[PDB]
Order: structure tokens, then C-alpha cells, then sequence
């Protein structure tokens, strides 16, 4: 069986989930129960976490630009997704991406990561850029599991205080 | 390290590759050695073989139309791409891609088979619909590996031949 439907017009159904694409949601994947995890990420929306995800992650930024905050050799990096770019990130590559335009629309394919190989979501000071946090989860269902652990580092300055220089991260915004 | 290179603007390496999105050549391949195989298929291209994928096929037609011959609950089904459309292959689903027109683009993403996971080749008859012939490959190198064994099945009567009806399937042409 065609499990997951017939095809369908990519634009069409960006336009109508147009009112999903910007805040409090973000962001809609586009098939349920499949291997391929596929995404459309909407904005605006920045955010402090980075993601240490054990699988590649496709982008193709269709509308608008956005950009991806990385860690790189041991470097704070940027990496732009102007409108029109597409571009493969390797596994365990830090990333947080960045989506400032209302309006923008970025195409993001990821795999189920299978029962034992777990995602990372950790912070990093603003000071001494040391590793200040990292929860690391079995990541079944992101729309509804990752609010809850961005909460619970938000809500505690112990999860935000800098090992290293004591510095409390701010939290939810940079 | 982005082992993958940076992020590029796709519409302008679609352009880039356009010699190579036509006879013999067909498709192209944008990153190599990684495990989310994304490939740009041009055309026109026709063929006989349908593919038993293990895994998903992810298909997003950028330019053009094309459509894929399936079979679906026992019986041949027809799926159209047409331009704009995204469309998410389940495992097993035999499908044969028709490729009509100059100057189409399809993306396809797909995920590199791990040892021991074998895709199928195979070929139905068109007098009473039997399969003729099947290959399993461990497909690592598709386009170098595929030729040959396209080539060896159009070569061999035997292969062609319907073990239900005894009609000898045309090969390379419908
Ligand atoms: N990369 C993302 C993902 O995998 C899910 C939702 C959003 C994004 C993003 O790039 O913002
Ligand atoms: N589905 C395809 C693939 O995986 C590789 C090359 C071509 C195609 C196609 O759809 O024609
Ligand atoms: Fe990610
Ligand atoms: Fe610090
Ligand atoms: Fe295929
Ligand atoms: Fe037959």
C-alpha cells in the first residue's frame, strides 16, 4: 500500500499551513510513522540549545533565509541557508538554527534514530564557551517531549550555572 | 567538520549539471559517502526494471513531470509526479521510474543500505503480469553496479522468458 498517500503539491501545502509555520508552533512534519523524518520549519525563531544528533540532517531552505550557529573544530561557526541553499550536516556536527524571517520555510529531513542511539541537547556559556549542560533523550516524539526538557534547563540556574566560570546562562534567550 | 562541504545554492547546481540530467548519463548524485544518498534526476528516460527498495525513497519533483509505474495491492498503479510534488515511497513498494520530459529535475533522497540489506531488480510480464526475473543486490555503487545488471538481463532470453505464459519480455523497451 501507498502508506503514506499519493503525491502531493509541496507549495500548496506550505501556503496552507502557512498559520503552523510561524510562532507558537514553528515547524510540521509532513508524514506520521514513517523512517524518514520530514519537516517544514516555518519562523521566526531563535533559540540557545544546540542539537548533538547521532544521524545526518538534510536542509533545503525554500523561502526566506535562516542560518545554522555550529560548533566546528572547537569554534563557534556560522553557516548561512540562503533562500534557495541546501546542505547535508554530518552526525554529532553542534548545531542551532537560527530562523529570524516571518515567512521562511526550510525543508529538513532526519531518520528515526533507533531504541538506544539518543540526541543531545546541551547549552554553552557565553563567557568561556564551556559546556554548561547536556540532557541527552531517547528522541521519539520531538514536538512534544523537547518543551519540556528546554523547560526544566530554563527553569533551574543550577542546569544553567557554568561549571567553569560560574556564569548563569540566561536561558531561553541569548 | 562539515565533511559534506557548505551549504549551496540548489537551482544554480541544478543549472550546473544540466549536461549530465539527460541521456546516458540521467542523474547525478550531490554528496558522496553519505549515509542520506540525495541524487538529481534529469531525463527523458524510460525503463522496464521495477526496484524493490528496502528502505523509504523520498522524491520531490523540482522541474518537469514525470511518474512512477507501481505495483500496489496486486495490481499496476500509476503515481504522478508532476511538478511541485513531494511523494514518500514505503519500503518494498515495486516502483519503475518514467522520466518523459527534457529539462526535468527530480530530488531523491535515500538512505545507503547497510550490509546484508539487498534491493531487487525485477521484471513483469505484459501478457499476464507474472514476475520474470528478480536480481538482489547489495547496492553500494548504483551507478556503476545497475548497467551491468540491466545489461545482463536485456542479453538473456532465459531471463526474459515469462515462466507462466513463455512470452520473452522485450528488455531494454516496453
Ligand atoms: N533542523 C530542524 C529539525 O530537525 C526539526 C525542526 C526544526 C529544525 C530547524 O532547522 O529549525
Ligand atoms: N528514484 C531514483 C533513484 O533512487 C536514483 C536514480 C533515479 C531515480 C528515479 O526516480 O528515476
Ligand atoms: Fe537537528
Ligand atoms: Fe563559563
Ligand atoms: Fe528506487
Ligand atoms: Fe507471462
Amino acid at each position: 500500500m501507498l502508506t503514506y498517500g499519493a503525491p502531493f503539491n509541496f507549495p500548496r501545502w506550505i501556503d496552507e499551513h502557512a498559520h503552523l509555520l510561524k510562532p507558537p508552533v514553528g515547524n510540521r512534519q509532513v508524514w506520521q510513522d514513517s523512517d524518514f523524518i520530514v519537516t517544514v520549519v516555518g519562523g521566526p525563531n531563535h533559540r540557545t540549545d544546540y542539537h548533538d544528533d547521532p544521524l545526518e540532517e538534510f536542509f533545503y531552505q525554500l523561502r526566506g533565509n535562516a542560518y545554522l550557529n555550529l560548533w566546528v573544530d572547537g569554534r563557534r561557526e556560522r553557516a548561512d541557508l540562503k533562500e534557495g541553499d541546501i546542505f547535508l550536516l554530518p552526525p554529532h556536527v553542534r548545531h542551532s538554527p537560527q530562523r529570524p524571517e516571518a515567512g521562511s520555510a526550510c525543508l529538513v529531513i532526519e531518520r528515526q534514530r533507533p531504541a538506544g542511539m539518543l540526541d543531545g541537547f546541551e547549552w554553552y556559556c557565553d563567557a568561556c564557551g564551556h559546556l554548561v549542560h547536556r540532557v541527552e533523550v531517547q528522541l521519539k516524539s520531538p514536538v512534544t517531549d523537547l518543551p519540556p526538557l528546554f523547560e526544566s534547563f530554563y527553569a533551574s540556574e543550577d542546569k544553567r550555572r557554568c561549571p567553569h566560570c560560574g556564569q548563569v546562562h540566561p536561558g531561553r534567550a541569548a
